[PDB]
């Protein structure tokens, strides 16, 4: 299986790890996968190039 | 937090449920962010869809 | 420009084509970019395969 | 709804702001869904990871 | 390296065979990298699914 | 066709270049469409957001 999490940007490493290594063990318990296949991408998403409802995150977001 | 995960055809609509269940609570804790924000996708793919080493799942996997 | 759009099962062939021609317009116009160099992928999601929430879209959406 | 949009860097923040309402807005009427729900995720790509027709956009594209 | 390949629907499952075998060499000659390590994921597109310049595949491709 | 490859960090932009040309070839070749219309995206991951097994890339490969 193959994760990939789009994130506002912000966050730090540490807690970007842990969401590599959480995901990954609910992929692997979930469907009962070895945890050594499960792969998993972050992709950072600047405040200026995510929209909700029309409007930039940057305006309604921290 | 938006999560594509892209797995092999041949699970159940529980273990799917599960899947969806335990990577958006792990999205959640990991980032300290609301659930309710969390989105999640599963997209299947057909044993033939997909490659691992230059060969066929359906040739290589169960 | 190339534009992937998820949205969940159910519409017709007549509004994913409007969404179609809308979009492309939408992405010339606001990039000014000429129509005929922007794609749209259309990846419709199955209920069962959507989570909102850590739950499905089958249990919350239409 | 979500949409990923792919295009090639240089375009002001001015434009992808309006990208961002004008893409939200044509998937909204489009669906006939609510502008809140749409978001919009723009991935900017550098001249040199995107090619067409084998070449670089950066031989080939400003 | 992981590649995803979106395609109009309608090859058949031999020139499907061959594009995974294709260009997962191609990847792996040119990065050099294990094959081994390489995965493609094939995203089949209806004809009614995918736009070129606002414009259905189904109304202008075969 | 339309190819997004994901790989880490770390690769030269001639082997980025060559990559692009390769793969738009074994597409080419491979499914017997123009060179012309094939369309690639590089996206290159941080060591730190790309994990394999649970753990992050930077501990795990170059
Ligand atoms: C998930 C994509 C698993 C996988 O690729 C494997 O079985 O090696
Ligand atoms: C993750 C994509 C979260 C989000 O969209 C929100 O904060 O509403
Ligand atoms: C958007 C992806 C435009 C493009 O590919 C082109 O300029 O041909
Ligand atoms: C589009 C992805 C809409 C959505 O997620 C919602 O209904 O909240
Ligand atoms: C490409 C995504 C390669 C990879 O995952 C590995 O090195 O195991
Ligand atoms: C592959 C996506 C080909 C294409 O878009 C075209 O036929 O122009």
């Amino acid at each position: 299986p193959i994760a990939q999490i789009h994130i506002l940007e912000g966050r730090s490493d540490e807690q970007k790890e842990t969401l590599i290594r959480e995901v990954s063990e609910a992929i692997s318990r979930s469907l009962d996968a070895p945890l050594t296949s499960v792969r998993v991408i972050i992709t950072e998403m600047a405040k200026g190039h995510f929209g909700i409802g029309g409007e930039l995150a940057s305006k309604v977001r921290r």
